[PDB]
């Protein structure tokens, strides 16, 4: 029987007021919101500090840590069978998330912003997931970047990425590799949609694939739907990376993309015989 | 560039009443339902004045065109541009829909229950949509039918069924296939899933493809889902059989099957070179 997909949680610690205090508040509610998404059928609750989308702010580690920390502490302390990812880019980050019990680390710069970020990841079993990004900044530009040939780019990147983690001391069955989508990608929502077709070309690098379509420019369509009106076109790209070879969704609608991507996962299941 | 899928909308009449007038008012609410149809982006009005699923009741011709009659001639009347399909078995009820205008008959029984349906089609420029039942019966039964082949056993159905609808004078052009879905397949689920999985397999026959996954029940999943929870599968399902080669989806959600199939469009669009 075919293994269904892993469905991540997404659960940013954004501060209210970003002046000083009030964070035993924020820290209250984003246990809150984990416990939900583990209700609604997340395996995994990925918890990131610092957005990475175009328009985001840069923050620093101790900001980073001073956000997710009390998060991770709160989660694990009540949720402890439940898996946490941690989405960062920084080795300290990284680092301090690894010892309080962290699964995986999600780098939106695939190991490039800090050169010290696969070795942490190493000496531990922690896997990680390193992300196809038009840019070297890990905050991703608005950009309608072209390609002449958008997969054998994304090819080619992650497949020296793979290796420059492997000659970092991380396995091959703990990478997970990520296409990228939507602005990481282009602002040209056609690279999005020719990743998505050829999603199974990847499989050759030989590593588990990970791709969160959940809200992003790319399915705006004709009708120019915003956020809101994406939940259908989010549903329909993830259940067809599902059955392209995506072995992990990174979604904010868990449950309804859980229920869809579960038809995606019985259309590719062949008979008992 | 890739056409798009045609939406199918469904407008069933059924009587508030099933006694002695009152139909007027239920000719109004069909108008209203089919113009936000429209609005949803449906490509089709499909006007049935019969169910046809599990538990359906049979209704005589003259009750089935005493529903159907008024509410084609308001709508080809206000709304004339509308092209509409009628989901019929019955040779008479075809009939006095082609007069009206209607421009594609959809037949539960492929032509089976009514031997005369394939002529009245024939001496018109109306489509066909024959699809594959496991039952005579155009009403559908609950029944968990096995296989030892779905696959094969639709498309040899199929494939005599377009003979017997050319040898009565349909052009090839003319006929829309239908494996069929849920309850007309099995109430075992796995074989609808099967289908949707090979469905490229039925393009060799020639004919577009017509698929309703429509909230089905094979859409309930191991959490058993009911009809209010099934929308997410039903988009993922529709997007699926779209990049599986559908050329018409039939359901109640349009606007949601529309924005989740036309990112299946997207996916199966190369690019512009
Ligand atoms: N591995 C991976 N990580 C990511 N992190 C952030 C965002 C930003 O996308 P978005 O859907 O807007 O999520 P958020 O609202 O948390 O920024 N996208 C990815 C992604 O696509 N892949
Ligand atoms: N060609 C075709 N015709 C059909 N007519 C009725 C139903 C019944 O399915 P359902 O989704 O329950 O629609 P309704 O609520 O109108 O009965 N399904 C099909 C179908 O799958 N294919
Ligand atoms: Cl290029
Ligand atoms: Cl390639
Ligand atoms: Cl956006
Ligand atoms: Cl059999
Ligand atoms: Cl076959
Ligand atoms: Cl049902």
């Amino acid at each position: 029987g075919m293994a269904k997909v892993k469905i991540v949680g997404i659960l940013n610690v954004t501060p209210n007021s970003f002046h000083d205090g009030g964070r035993f508040v924020e820290t209250d509610k984003a246990v809150v919101r984990a416990r939900e998404l583990l209700s609604q059928g997340a395996d995994i609750i990925e918890i990131g500090g610092e957005s990475t989308g175009p328009g985001s702010n840069t923050i620093t580690a101790d900001e980073e840590l001073a956000r997710i920390v009390p998060v991770i502490r709160a989660i694990r302390s009540s949720l402890p069978d439940a898996n946490i990812a941690v989405d960062t880019y920084k080795a300290e980050v990284a680092r301090k998330a690894l010892e309080l019990g962290a699964t995986m680390i999600n780098d939106v710069s695939a190991g490039r912003a800090d050169p010290k970020l696969f070795g942490v990841v190493a000496r531990s079993n922690a896997q990680i997931v390193l992300m196809y990004s038009k840019d070297t900044d890990p905050h991703t530009s608005f950009d309608e970047r072209q390609y002449v040939d958008v997969v054998r780019t994304v090819y080619d990147f992650l497949a020296e990425r793979k290796k420059a983690a492997m000659s970092a001391g991380i396995p091959a069955d703990r990478i997970i590799l990520d296409t990228g989508l939507g602005h990481f990608v282009s602002s040209d929502p056609q690279y999005s949609f020719q990743l998505l077709a050829h999603l199974s070309d990847f499989q050759d690098l030989g590593c588990k694939l990970f791709l969160s379509p959940s809200r992003k420019s790319f399915l705006a369509g004709n009708e120019l739907l915003k956020t809101a009106d994406r939940l259908p076109g989010t549903i329909a790209a993830s259940a067809i990376a599902v059955l392209h070879g995506a072995d992990y969704i990174r979604t904010h609608d868990v449950l309804e993309v859980r229920r869809g991507c579960e038809i995606a996962t019985a259309i590719n299941q062949p008979p008992e015989r």
